[PDB]
């Protein structure tokens, strides 16, 4: 139990591979395209600065079309009706994972920016490795 | 809209690619593996004659180690607190999904056995192509 205790910027679990992140200018058919070739569920939504401002995702797409394309990423979240740091111990990220049902976090600094993913995936291969 | 309101079996869309289902007996050790090798979050749990009986997610594994390996799916599912034909329409799919929070419905034939799976990823590549 005790591997689970520690701050997962301790391990080797975080990844800044394909977080796909797109900005409220973004069009949703981007979005889309993002989501589908980089094999991912959600899409970090951040500012000029690297803010990790919202996020989009797969499930928000689904939700548009059913709701009634070109558009942007800020309108299309005008329509709808998450994150931890590397201090974060992995049992409360696990937790929070199954709670929020969504298949990674993104890892934000100090002042918020994006800088990288934990997935569900890379959680469940860790637990394997043991 | 229209697209949206036909059956999944006039589509392409069901795939009987990697269901990687399992049994009550299965250790969930090998769960874990078709998870990660998969890159599936659920696996459909089917008794001998192919009926599909329940679902394992990804989330119950994480869900398994903080609640207290070799151990069977039935003796994990024991510790523990969906589905679709090919006769349903796209648009009541999309809303089940959502609802649910799931990345996969398994498709049953008529007497509900396991026969396929359609995925998240699969929807938006098929809203994607029109």
């Amino acid at each position: 139990t005790h591997f689970l205790k520690i701050p997962i910027g301790d391990l080797n679990i975080i990844t800044q591979d394909n977080m796909k992140s797109c900005q409220m200018t973004t069009p949703v058919i981007d979005v889309i395209q993002m989501l589908t070739q980089g094999r991912v569920s959600s899409v970090p939504i951040i500012d000029e600065n690297g803010y990790l401002i919202n996020v989009y995702e797969a499930y928000d797409v689904l939700g548009l079309i059913k709701g009634g394309l070109s558009l942007s990423v800020g309108e299309a979240l005008m329509r709808r009706s998450y994150t931890c740091t590397k201090n974060d111990k992995l049992s409360t990220i696990m937790d929070n994972i199954r709670k929020a049902r969504v298949h990674r976090f993104f890892v934000v600094d100090d002042v918020g920016r994006l800088v990288g993913v934990l997935t569900l995936s890379d959680i469940l291969k860790y637990i394997l490795l043991g």
